[PDB]
């Protein structure tokens, strides 16, 4: 009973069934392919035992945790470079220099997010923007206070009908418009990170990497710089000094209970030996088709840690922190 993989989409689950190829040719463990059609539809397919891994970001770490489905975290994955890395990130606030509006200038701008729910794209920069919005509280979703602050977004994932405004500067055409998928070209790090480079926003919460592995020519990266929760702007080298929050890194959560941990773990440190940074050039786990996103990992990811038992989301989570 090979570990099955939940992919959150066609092109993901594609993915997937290339990776099992791939295992199969080089005599490695197997992986099976599920296919659903969102992060929540995963977290129940697992809790029913209909699947058994996915990869989550934060903000889906902290659901999955939730009854009735307590998935636990058991797999990190590892930003960085060999030399340098790291099982964290950070929430960044990516501007176009030349601009003077710092982090409590926002009100009437437009925002690209990689999407509703997500750490770096939404979870952060609208918990600390907070003091700056007129939400009521809840019943109101935060969505309309955020809706009416910003006079358009793109917000992927979030509800067009509901909230017109924090799709509107979504690309997508048709019904992919504000997709919470790779249809929508602004989706995730990468497409938020578009979302200004092509001047339809002015401010992309994403994290720290973007900008160094988006732009293949260097010297653009002097057309961007970083909102600092001081309200000062600095380089986008200066994230360090000059970030949201600093968060732990998207990672693989299975069933708390009977979930194949030992497997799931064998699975992922055997791929990334085979096909992880500069493995294959046949496939690469951590490398997505073109304009794709992050399908099943995270693109230029380098590798996993794995997580010690017993620590479950609330746990994993708790390493994330805020400068608001
Ligand atoms: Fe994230």
């Amino acid at each position: 009973r090979s570990v099955q993989w939940c992919a959150v989409s066609q092109p993901e689950a594609t993915k997937c069934f290339q990776w099992q190829r791939n295992m199969r040719r080089v005599r490695g463990p197997p992986v099976s392919c599920i296919k659903r059609d969102s992060p929540i539809q995963c977290i129940q397919a697992i809790a029913e035992n209909r699947a058994d891994a996915v990869t989550l970001d934060g903000g889906f770490i902290y659901e999955a945790g939730l009854a009735p489905y307590k998935l636990r975290p058991v797999a990190a994955e590892v930003y960085g470079t060999e030399r340098q890395p790291r099982t964290h990130y950070y929430a960044v606030a990516v501007v176009k220099k030349g601009g003077s509006f710092q982090l409590n200038e926002l009100q009437g701008l437009k925002s690209c997010h990689t999407g509703l729910r997500r750490t770096a794209g939404w979870n952060v920069p609208i918990g600390t923007l907070r003091p700056f919005l007129d939400w009521t509280g809840p019943p109101e979703p935060i969505e309309a206070a955020v809706a009416r602050f910003f006079s358009a977004s793109c917000v992927p994932g979030a509800d067009k009908g509901q909230f017109p405004n924090l799709c509107r500067l979504c690309a997508g055409t048709g019904e992919n418009k504000c997709a919470f998928s790779s249809q929508e070209p602004y989706f995730s790090y990468s497409g938020a990170f578009k979302c200004l480079r092509d001047g339809a926003g002015d401010v992309a919460f994403i994290k720290e990497s973007t900008v160094f592995e988006d732009l293949s020519d260097e010297a653009e990266r002097d057309e961007y710089e970083l909102l600092c929760p001081d309200n000062t702007r600095k380089p986008v080298d200066k994230f360090k000094d000059c970030h949201l929050a600093r968060v732990p890194s998207h990672a693989v959560v299975a069933r708390s209970v009977n979930g194949k941990e030992d497997a799931i773990w064998n699975l992922l440190r055997q791929a990334q030996e085979k096909f992880g940074k500069d493995k294959s050039p046949k496939f690469q786990l951590f490398g997505s088709p073109s304009g794709q996103k992050d399908l099943l990992f995270k693109d230029s990811a380098i590798g996993f840690s794995r997580v010690p038992p017993r620590i479950d989301s609330g746990l994993y989570l708790g390493s994330g922190y805020f400068t608001a």
